[PDB]
C-alpha cells in the first residue's frame, strides 16, 4: 500500500494495426506499445481518494500527444503561424480516431474512480488501481463531445466551479444521440448533419432538469454562442480529414421544451482553419470527391453560462469549446496518477 499524489512521464498503448495507413494507426504504431494483453485492477477495499479532473497532469500529457499526432498527420498546405507562411504539401490522408491508452511506468500507478455518480471533483469511495487507462478516442471537436463514453446512471455535470461563470461546464450524457453528417458528391463545401429531433429534445430536457438542480430551480435558457470565431459559434469537428462547421442554432433555440422530426443542420467544409493546437491559421486543400459521411455519437456537451444573472430568475447557457483539454478531461476524469511511496 501507501502512495502520494505525483506525476511522471506516461506512455501510451493502442491496437494500431500495422500497414494500415490511417494516420492515428501509424502514429500509435511508432509512438505507442501494444496494449496490455492481460490487465487487472486490484480493487482497494474501504478506501477514499480525492480526484480533480480540472487540475490533472494526465490531460496535459494527452494534449501534447494529440498536438504531436495532428502535427505529423494532417499537414496544412500553408501554415500562418506567428506571422510566418511556412508552406507544405497537403496530401489527402486517411483519418479515423483510434482508442489510445495511457499507462504508468514502473514505480507509479493510476487510480480509477468507480463511483457511478462521480462528477470529477473531490472525494470518491469506490477506488481501484490500474496500470493503464482505457481505450480513449482523441476526438477533436467543439460544442459537442462525440464518440466518447456515457455516464453510467444519471446525467453528471462537471465544472471546476459552478458559481464561476468563466469555468467550463461539461455535461456527461447517460445516453447518446446519433449525429449523421454527409457531404454528397457531384458547392463541394456544402454539407449537412441530421439529428433526430425527438431524441435530442428529450435529453436536452433531462439536461435542463439536471441543470435546474444545480441552480436553485432557476429558469434555464439555452441560447447560441455570443459571437466569436466560427470554431466556437458552430459545432466543429474533423470527418475523414475534412473540417466540418455545422450551425447548431436549431438545437439551443428550437426550445421544443408539432416539433419532433429530423433536424437538419447546415454545414460548410472549411479550408482556412483556426487551429486548436495554438498559434494561428491553417489552409487545407478542397475536400475529396465522393460522399463524405460520418455518423457519430453525441456523448457530451461543452456549456458556458452567462454572467450577470445574479439579480434575475434565469440562467442562460451557450455551447462552448476551443480548449481540447476539456475534451480529454471528459474521459480522463476518473483517472489519476499516484506514485507508490
Ligand atoms: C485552447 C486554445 C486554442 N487556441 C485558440 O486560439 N483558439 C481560437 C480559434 C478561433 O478563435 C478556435 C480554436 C479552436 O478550437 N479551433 C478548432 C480547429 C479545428 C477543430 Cl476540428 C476544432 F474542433 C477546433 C481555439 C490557442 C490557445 C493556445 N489555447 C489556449
Ligand atoms: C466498485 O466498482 C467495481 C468496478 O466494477 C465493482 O466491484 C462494483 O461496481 C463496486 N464494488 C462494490 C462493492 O460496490
Ligand atoms: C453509440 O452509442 C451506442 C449506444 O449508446 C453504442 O452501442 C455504440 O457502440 C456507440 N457507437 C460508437 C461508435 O461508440
Ligand atoms: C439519464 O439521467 C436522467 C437524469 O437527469 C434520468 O431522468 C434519465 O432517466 C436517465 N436516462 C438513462 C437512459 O439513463
Ligand atoms: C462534485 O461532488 C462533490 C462531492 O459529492 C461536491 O462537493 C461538489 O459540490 C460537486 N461539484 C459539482 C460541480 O457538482
Ligand atoms: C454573483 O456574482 C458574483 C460575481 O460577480 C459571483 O462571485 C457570485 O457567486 C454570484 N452570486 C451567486 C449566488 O452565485
Ligand atoms: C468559485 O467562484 C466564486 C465566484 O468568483 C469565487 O468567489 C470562489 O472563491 C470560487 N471557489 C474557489 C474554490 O475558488
Ligand atoms: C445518414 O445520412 C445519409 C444521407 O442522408 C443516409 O443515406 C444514411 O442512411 C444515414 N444513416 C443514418 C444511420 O442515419
Ligand atoms: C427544485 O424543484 C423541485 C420541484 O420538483 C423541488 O422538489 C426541489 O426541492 C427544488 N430544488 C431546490 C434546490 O430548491
Ligand atoms: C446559424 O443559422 C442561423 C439561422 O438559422 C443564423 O441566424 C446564424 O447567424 C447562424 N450562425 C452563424 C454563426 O452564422
Ligand atoms: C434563434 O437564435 C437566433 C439568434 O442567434 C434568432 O435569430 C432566432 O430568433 C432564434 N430562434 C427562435 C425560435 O427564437
Ligand atoms: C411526434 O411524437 C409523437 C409522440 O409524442 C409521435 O406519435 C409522432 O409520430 C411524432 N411525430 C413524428 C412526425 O414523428
Ligand atoms: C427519434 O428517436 C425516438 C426514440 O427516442 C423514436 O421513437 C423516433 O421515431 C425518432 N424520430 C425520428 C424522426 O427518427
Ligand atoms: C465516430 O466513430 C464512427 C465509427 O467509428 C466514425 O465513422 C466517425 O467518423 C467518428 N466521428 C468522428 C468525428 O471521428
Ligand atoms: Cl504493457
Ligand atoms: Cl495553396
Ligand atoms: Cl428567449
Amino acid at each position: 500500500p501507501v502512495w502520494k499524489d505525483a506525476d511522471t512521464t506516461l506512455f501510451c498503448a493502442s491496437d494500431a494495426k500495422a500497414y494500415e495507413t490511417e494516420v492515428h494507426n501509424v502514429w500509435a504504431t511508432h509512438a505507442c506499445v501494444p496494449t496490455d494483453p492481460n490487465p487487472q485492477e486490484i480493487h482497494l477495499e474501504n478506501v477514499t481518494e480525492n480526484f480533480n479532473m480540472w487540475k490533472n497532469n494526465m490531460v496535459e500529457q494527452m494534449h501534447e500527444d494529440i498536438i504531436s499526432l495532428w502535427d505529423q498527420s494532417l499537414q496544412p498546405c500553408v501554415k500562418l503561424t506567428g506571422g510566418s507562411v511556412i508552406k507544405q504539401a497537403c496530401p489527402k490522408i486517411s483519418f479515423d480516431p483510434i482508442p489510445i491508452h495511457y499507462c504508468t511506468p514502473a514505480g507509479y500507478v493510476i487510480l480509477k474512480c468507480n463511483d457511478k455518480n462521480f462528477n470529477g471533483t473531490g472525494p470518491c469511495k469506490n477506488v481501484s488501481s490500474v496500470q493503464c487507462t482505457h481505450g480513449i478516442k482523441p476526438v477533436v471537436s467543439t460544442q459537442l463531445l462525440l464518440n466518447g463514453s456515457l455516464a453510467e446512471e444519471e446525467i453528471i455535470i462537471r465544472s471546476e466551479n459552478l458559481t464561476n461563470n468563466a469555468k467550463t461546464i461539461i455535461v456527461h450524457l447517460n445516453k447518446s444521440v446519433e449525429i449523421n453528417c454527409t457531404r454528397p458528391s457531384n458547392d463541394i463545401r456544402k454539407a449537412y448533419c441530421e439529428i433526430n429531433g425527438t431524441k435530442w429534445n428529450k435529453v436536452l430536457k433531462q439536461v435542463t432538469e439536471k441543470l435546474k438542480e444545480h441552480f436553485n430551480n432557476k429558469t434555464i435558457i439555452f441560447q447560441p454562442p455570443s459571437g466569436g470565431d466560427l470554431e466556437i459559434t458552430m459545432h466543429t469537428f474533423n470527418c475523414r480529414g475534412e473540417f466540418f462547421y455545422c450551425n447548431t442554432t436549431q438545437l439551443f433555440n428550437n426550445t421544443c421544451i408539432g416539433c419532433n422530426g429530423t433536424i437538419t443542420l447546415p454545414c460548410k467544409i472549411k479550408q482556412i482553419i483556426n487551429m486548436w493546437q495554438g498559434t494561428g491559421q491553417a489552409m487545407y486543400a478542397p475536400p475529396i470527391d465522393g460522399k463524405i459521411n460520418c455518423v457519430s455519437n453525441i456523448t457530451g456537451i461543452l456549456l458556458t453560462r452567462d454572467g450577470g444573472a445574479n439579480n434575475t430568475s434565469n440562467e442562460t447557457f451557450r455551447p462552448g469549446g476551443g480548449d481540447m483539454r476539456d475534451n480529454w478531461r471528459s474521459e480522463l476524469y476518473k483517472y489519476k496518477v499516484v506514485q507508490i511511496e
